[PDB]
């Protein structure tokens, strides 16, 4: 009868870097002081985010707007990465792309000037107490109808010949859909690869079959792998509490971690009516989905091999804390029926798991402890739920 899963604590996969979202105090309102605490603290009623993404404004007169939120995030334990949408206008030119005129690209004679712009941003933020973890070449170079386009070859030239001059970790290429044609040239060129620090990708329309990346398994030693922007399954206004729709967020995170080996998962706007924090500053259902990972799977934990889909509609991931060999398992049950799983964790000394459960009617509710029979933990997952075992 009963479905089984095995967590193999000896089969280490990616080290987790963290989870978070975007602040954009030029396009929308900045996080307020209270919201910064809710986002980046890990106390009760807080999301436990450990990554803040910000934008690099084309107008340096806007850079000061980023500082208060970025400082507070770092103070609360987060790291900060920054992505540009456009270069300063004096470095851009127009061209026609696939018959559409007036599209923007970085002038070929301004690649060095663009390095200086990025370095100026890094230095400004450093002077203001914000030591950026990484800076990106371009947000969505391959979906730039409303910003600056880069072909795979333009991105390659920059990565190969210019990016080594950036005074920070370099992130690229942030394809809108993790399209490998944007990143393959970087990985296949030794100098471009040397100048890369973080392979960044977005997940808009990315299917599970497109989440593995064999070339990155081959060439990515010492590089980090970050999913730096998504919202799922939509950006509908006032959607963040929709249930069971919100389960798609947990499922997408599961997929990023287990199918994509991603070390970081970063939402779009943190505070938004379709985001993890609602406009009233409280956590949405979509936010609790994130929290099932972010509050528990802390930076430096390592994902381990575990049966990922032990029965239909059930999805399992597991990460280990190397300081004490404890484990955090996040288990999604999308079924309308309860599901009982026997989870084997050979070689663990752990004998008790605590658990926190979210459904349509409760958020991170602490439910009864699981007691192991030897190294096997039998669990029954409520319908349409997420459970974190710790």
């Amino acid at each position: 009868h009963m479905a089984s899963a095995t967590i193999n604590l000896s089969a280490e996969k990616q080290v987790i870097r963290g989870f978070g979202g975007m602040n954009h105090p030029v396009w929308i309102s900045d996080l307020t002081p209270q919201q910064r605490d809710t986002a980046f603290g890990n106390g009760e009623g807080q999301l436990g985010f450990t990554i803040l993404r910000i934008h690099v404004d084309e107008n340096r007169n806007n850079w000061s707007k980023e500082v208060a939120t970025a400082r507070r995030a770092i103070e609360l334990g987060a790291i900060v990465s920054a992505s540009p949408w456009n270069p300063p206008s004096n470095m851009v030119e127009t061209f026609t792309r696939n018959g559409v005129p007036n599209q923007k690209r970085l002038r070929y004679d301004k690649y060095g000037d663009y390095v200086q712009h990025l370095n100026d941003f890094v230095a400004y933020m450093k002077s203001n107490g914000v030591d950026l973890y990484a800076i990106s070449v371009q947000n969505e170079p391959d979906y730039a109808h409303e910003w600056t386009w880069w072909t795979p070859q333009e991105m390659l030239r920059f990565m190969r010949d210019y990016a080594g001059q950036i005074n920070c970790r370099v992130m690229a290429p942030e394809s809108f859909q993790y399209l490998k044609n944007m990143s393959d040239p970087i990985l296949n060129d030794p100098q471009a690869l040397a100048n890369l620090d973080i392979l960044g990708a977005h997940f808009y329309g990315t299917t599970v079959n497109n989440m593995p990346y064999p070339l990155f398994e081959q060439k990515g030693a010492g590089k980090e792998l970050w999913m730096t922007e998504v919202y799922v399954p939509n950006s509908d206004s006032n959607s963040a509490d929709r249930w069971p729709e919100a389960l798609e967020v947990a499922h997408n995170m599961h997929n990023a971690l287990v199918e994509g080996n991603f070390q970081a998962y970063v939402w779009w706007y943190i505070r938004r009516s379709y985001g993890p924090m609602k406009e009233d500053g409280t956590i949405s259902k979509r936010g609790y989905m994130m929290a099932h990972y972010s509050k528990f799977v802390r930076p430096g934990y390592v994902r381990v091999d575990a049966t990922k889909n032990p029965t239909y509609n059930v999805y399992l991931s597991a990460c280990k804390n190397k300081k004490d060999n404890s484990v955090v398992a996040v288990v999604i049950n999308k079924s309308t029926e309860a599901k009982t799983i026997n989870i084997s964790v050979p070689g663990t000394s752990i004998r008790k798991w605590e658990r926190y459960v979210t459904t349509g009617s409760k958020n991170l509710r602490k439910e009864s402890d699981i007691n192991a029979s030897g190294t096997t933990f039998q669990v029954t997952l409520e319908p349409q739920s997420v459970t974190t075992f710790v």
